[PDB]
């Protein structure tokens, strides 16, 4: 779809078998979702964002349904207040900014 | 312009008289700029991100020139790591998410 930005750009997401909402994020360089059961090995990781760093774990090779589009990519699992789709997923789904 | 996301979607802004570089950004509802000179009053606000938050200062009915396309809106300046341009801003210039 062609989705405006006058509201946030929600969508449904579809991983670990989960069905979940996220927010389409041009800011994020990585995809990163709260707190969910996600199966296999993973690995710490520390992201920063605007008020200071959290914690997460690292999932590679993560297969994720966004809005009806698969791709296949790490997903960083941790208390991100809101899940984002970031830049790493958003290419595979062929996702760009228009004006 | 189009613009895919393969990299930071990184435009140049004007804003104060001054030139800057700022991350067009679905994922922020308001836009936030680094510590910058601004001229007239604002308002203390707090805001909050992935790793808490931070106090920032809210400027109402701001000119800002974004990759040449003139908004008027609300700026909030403090320490963010990074501009960030927000929804606020990015309806006003037309941008979109799609395909
Ligand atoms: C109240 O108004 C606002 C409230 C919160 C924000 S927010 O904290 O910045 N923010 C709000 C969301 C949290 C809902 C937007 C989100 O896109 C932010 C902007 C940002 C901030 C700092 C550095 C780069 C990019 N992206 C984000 O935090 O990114 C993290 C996680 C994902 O991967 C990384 O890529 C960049 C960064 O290094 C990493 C912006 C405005």
């Amino acid at each position: 779809p062609q989705i405006t930005l006058w509201q946030r750009p929600l969508v449904t997401i579809k991983i670990g078998g989960q069905l979940k909402e996220a927010l389409l994020n041009t800011g994020a360089d990585d995809t990163v979702l709260e707190e969910m059961s996600l199966p296999g090995r993973w690995k710490p990781k520390m992201i920063g964002g605007i008020g200071g760093f959290i914690k997460v774990r690292q999932y590679d090779q993560i297969l994720i349904e966004i809005c009806g589009h698969k791709a296949i990519g790490t997903v960083l699992v941790g208390p991100t207040p809101v899940n984002i789709i970031g830049r790493n997923l958003l290419t595979q789904i062929g996702c760009t900014l228009n004006f």
